[PDB]
DNA sequence: TCATTGAGCAAATGAGCAACACTATTCGCATATAATGGGGTTAGTGACTCTTAAGT
């Protein structure tokens, strides 16, 4: 638990122990979600007319 | 008539600036098989005091 620890890298390794490792397939899905957000922000800035004149 | 004082002046040298042109430094950026949880103390202190905490 959160005891008497004083090394900050030990607390960093505790606070990074909550997440899990990535499998063979999952990071392609995460990168697809990243590219989906990039495509969404591009397709929402697309139809702005003053950006087209810029 | 000439030495002495009061004032200044052209010229030579030292310092430096202003704008521009070339160039040696320096920094932002990119590496695509896979790589997925760390070392390193202090070890035969002593005595005393202050605070916190279980025990009564």
């Amino acid at each position: 638990e959160i005891g008497r620890t004083t090394d900050p890298v030990r607390m960093y390794m505790r606070e990074m122990g909550t997440v899990e490792l990535l499998t063979r397939e999952g990071e392609i899905d995460i990168a697809k979600r990243i590219e989906d957000g990039i495509n969404q922000v591009q397709c929402s800035v697309a139809e702005y007319p003053e950006a087209i004149t810029y």
